[PDB]
RNA sequence: CCCCCCCCCCCCCCCCCCCCCCCCCCCCCCCCCCCCCCCCCCCCCCCCCCCCCCCCCCCCCCCCCCCCCCCCCCCCCCCC
């Protein structure tokens, strides 16, 4: 896992998060691994990371702890996972965040409110998953938000109502 | 009891590209052989023509000699 000012553990088998690397990390990549879970405590030693690719792994789910250990956290990639279910809760801590690429990771719904919290958020990517509607929230949130992917989803018709969150969003894509 | 999503590794097949290796064809150059045409040099051959030399033949010319025939002239002697 050579790394110097980014850390990248591309197809190193990894189970779980290494422990030895330097703290001011701030990219770390740990595509195409095993990664069954990511504990919040495996984080805190890192405390200055910007962008976090954790895709192509084996997540089920997460904890919003680990946002709480990342409070610089700018990008993070859950692809190809099989995070299929979301809470209002999940990425409250995330109100950093630019990215959040949710590909390939079977979500079936979103239920109330999963991105109400962050502000800054500039791309939301729910590309191959389940959904079969636009329904992302009840109020307006994502004002900043410039790009939705919603590409190969189950999405049959679009409603105005559904897309009424955005009405302060200025959608560049 | 039953699906789906990731990881490594092993493959199979179809394209692309690059390697050596070889084949066939072609091009460039050189060499060799053969054929055709042409030039140059030297030694000759045959024929024709011109000239020259030697020898010979025939004819003719000039001169000379010999013989024959013919003519003229001189001496001398007889006959009637
Ligand atoms: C983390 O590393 C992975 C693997 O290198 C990156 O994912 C893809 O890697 C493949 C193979 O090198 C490339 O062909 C793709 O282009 C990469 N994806 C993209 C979107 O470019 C991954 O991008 C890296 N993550 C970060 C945050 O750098
Ligand atoms: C955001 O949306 C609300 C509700 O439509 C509106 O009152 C407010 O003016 C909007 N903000 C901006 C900056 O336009």
């Amino acid at each position: 896992t050579v790394s110097h000012e980014v850390a990248d553990c591309s197809h190193l088998k990894l189970t779980q998060v290494p422990d030895d690397l330097p703290t001011n990390i701030t990219v770390l990549n740990l595509t195409h691994n095993q990664l069954r879970r990511l504990p919040a405590a495996n984080f805190t030693r890192y405390s200055q990371l910007t962008s976090l690719d954790v895709g192509f792994n084996t997540i089920s789910k997460l904890e919003p702890e680990l946002c709480q250990k990342l409070p610089m956290l700018k990008v993070l990639n859950l692809q190809h996972n099989e995070l299929s279910q979301l809470s209002d809760k999940t990425f409250a801590f995330c109100t950093n965040l630019t990215e959040l690429h949710l590909m390939s990771n079977s979500i079936q719904k979103i239920k109330n409110n999963p991105f109400v919290k962050q502000k800054n958020l500039i791309t939301l990517d729910l590309s191959h998953n389940g959904l079969s509607s636009t329904k992302l929230g009840t109020q307006v949130q994502l004002e900043n938000l410039q790009e939705l992917l919603l590409s190969n989803n189950k999405i049959q018709a679009l409603k105005s109502e559904e897309l009424d969150i955005f009405a302060n969003s200025s959608l560049k894509k």
